[PDB]
């Protein structure tokens, strides 16, 4: 029972920990969706932004 | 981890049943060697009273 209370107090620990893990790695992704998503929203729009200074160059050469 | 201290658990119920069997036999070893000696000391003792019965049969004949 102390033999396997160590394997237990070591899986007990490492998964306490490791449930800080799967939240770290959830704030993790947090950031990291939110970023992506921040940028995706940002480079499509920022892109047109310059079609659209684009377009009216290509316009007033054109 | 349980299915470990329940083997533990039953164990030592058990041997608490393993415990008095050989409570039983001390104390009944106890009661049988004392009482024992008691008898032994008497089987000499009536021998040594049949060895004066012998001495006892021929002396009313002397």
């Amino acid at each position: 029972i102390d033999e396997l209370t160590t394997r237990k107090c070591s899986v007990d620990a490492r998964l306490q920990a490791e449930n800080e893990r799967a939240e770290r790695q959830d704030r993790g992704l947090k950031e990291a969706e939110t970023t992506y998503a921040k940028l995706v929203e940002s480079q499509k729009t920022l892109v047109d932004f310059v079609r659209k200074e684009y377009e009216d160059t290509k316009h007033q050469k054109y």
